């Protein structure tokens, strides 16, 4: 149907607004800490502490999949990225604390894609 594209425009737009987003919280990591996923061959004990976690390519995999319906599905995912991090490490950390400039950084970045969102529709 006409109706099914129009949908289908609009969640690419959306993966398209995403997709900046996502460009933008990650260079919030310089240090690359949350590029990757946490290798269990070396933490093999992970998965008894986090139980959903996540990191940035992961995200960027269901981002091109156009996996993300809104932006609360992809906020979700970037506060467990802030989230997994600020439990597994203790605060005195480099590890928890690049987690807290993250999420310090990435709230600005939110906030203004939050208003993209609801203003484009």
């Amino acid at each position: 149907s006409m109706e099914q594209v129009a949908m289908e425009l609009r969640l690419t737009e959306l993966t398209r607004l995403l997709r900046s987003v996502l460009d933008q919280l990650q260079d919030k990591d310089p240090a690359r800490i949350f590029a990757q996923p946490v290798s269990l061959k070396e933490v093999p004990d992970y998965l008894d502490h986090i139980k959903h976690p996540m990191d940035f390519a992961t995200m960027r995999k269901r981002l091109e999949a156009q996996g993300y319906k809104n932006l609360h599905e992809f906020e979700e995912d970037f506060d467990l990225i802030i989230d997994n991090c600020m439990k597994y490490n203790a605060r005195d950390t480099v590890f928890y604390r690049a987690a807290v400039r993250l999420r310090d950084q990435g709230g600005v970045v939110l906030r203004q894609a939050r208003r993209e969102v609801d203003s484009i529709g």
